[PDB]
């Protein structure tokens, strides 16, 4: 096998798309092939596909998905609105082991945060997680309440075991602020962060993003991911 | 001694001091003795004094606070910032002891959500909860993204053995759209809801607020918080 990591989030519009193309595009300038799962994606009525933005801000080819649903709501209510299931906990799980391989960092994108239900009856991203033994890179914002939010999300992972990779705040302002600098801080204070991305970075083109993301991880962090 | 309620939410602006004053003023037209304490404000910058805002609204004369500082910010941000330091645990647990009293409900209000430093090092409210044998009452918004702040926070009260008194949406629009409808019924699965308090509820007088915070909540679960 190779590494997996799934790309959680504090919540809801948080940057977990362009955390997770940053941190591809940093690992395939390191060497490293990267593949990008989503398992369930919402909003596709208005334009939503997290999987097509991954593929033309960091060039990932290998982008993996199972379900689309109309509305921009949780997946169990555009589930629901649509009259028709999540997929199943076993779609999901396997899907994501088949995406591993040696050499090769597979990044598990999910929807909202840590404990929304992806797949019947109630299971999460978390559980996924547990399933396929991957770590757990939390996706924060710098703005106010987002301590209270990471803290909450990094226990929920210790609860079931699952590794806390590291943080990365999806969008650091300019100019920052007080409550954005001091929140930066402290979030180093819960857990590692491994990147802050500019505000606007997913409004780059292809070449742009790739030496924004270059810059914004350590690359001895990223190598040392597979 | 009576009965104390933590009031957290999942987060900042949720509706805390508002779902304090529909509560406070639920149990005191039940003939229930209320108190509410404030252990950390901040802001006091910017004017906010959530003792007073409860005390305005329903009518609480028992009010009761501790620390204050100055930034709107969180309360170990806000203290650093005004080079002060934040209260001592047994400090927040005396100014809930001195206020408990047998046939009185004391709500002891938390800044931003339950994980958020109140006293040195790391003590949170749900810290607090555990040490005064307090019920959690935890406020929720009917906004994108509740359900998953809501299991959070309610993940992290059973993680000490801290009961939960049941959720408050802080905010309820009207009319609703399909997010907020599918929130609720949700949400109601997830925990007991006690009540969802109309959008804009801060800004009613004093009679209209006591009649909203009646319609609000069952009486008998009211009526049941204080024997
Ligand atoms: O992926 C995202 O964050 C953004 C997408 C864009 C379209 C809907 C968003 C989504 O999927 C989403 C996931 C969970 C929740 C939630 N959690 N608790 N209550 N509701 C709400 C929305
Ligand atoms: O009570 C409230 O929520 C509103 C008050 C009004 C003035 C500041 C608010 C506050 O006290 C507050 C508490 C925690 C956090 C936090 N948590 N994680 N990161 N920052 C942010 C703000």
């Amino acid at each position: 096998g190779g590494t997996i990591l799934v790309v959680t989030g504090t919540g809801t519009g948080v940057g977990k798309t362009v955390v997770c193309a940053a941190l591809a595009s940093a690992a395939r300038q390191a060497g490293i092939d990267v593949a990008v799962c989503k398992p369930v994606q919402t909003g596709t009525a208005r334009g939503d596909d997290d999987l097509a933005e991954v593929g033309r801000l960091a060039g990932v080819t290998q982008l993996a998905g199972l379900a689309r649903y109309p509305q921009p709501m949780a997946p169990a209510a555009a589930a629901e609105h649509a009259g028709m299931a999540l997929p199943a906990r076993d779609q999901i799980v396997r899907l994501i082991a088949d995406l591993d391989r040696p050499g090769r960092l597979t990044l598990v994108e999910g929807a909202g945060g840590l404990l929304v239900e992806l797949a019947e009856p109630g299971v999460t991203l978390r559980d996924v997680a547990v399933d396929v033994a991957a770590a757990a890179l939390v996706v924060v914002t710098a703005d106010l309440g987002t301590l209270n939010h990471t803290k909450l999300t990094l226990e929920a992972l210790a609860a079931q075991q699952v590794s806390c990779a590291g943080l990365v705040i999806g969008s650091w302002p300019d100019p920052p602020g007080l409550v954005a600098a001091s929140n930066r801080s402290a979030l180093a204070r819960i857990a590692m962060v491994r990147a802050a991305l500019p505000a606007g970075a997913a409004s780059l083109d292809a070449g742009d993003f790739a030496a924004m993301s270059a810059a914004a991880f350590d690359r001895n962090w990223v190598a040392g991911l597979v």
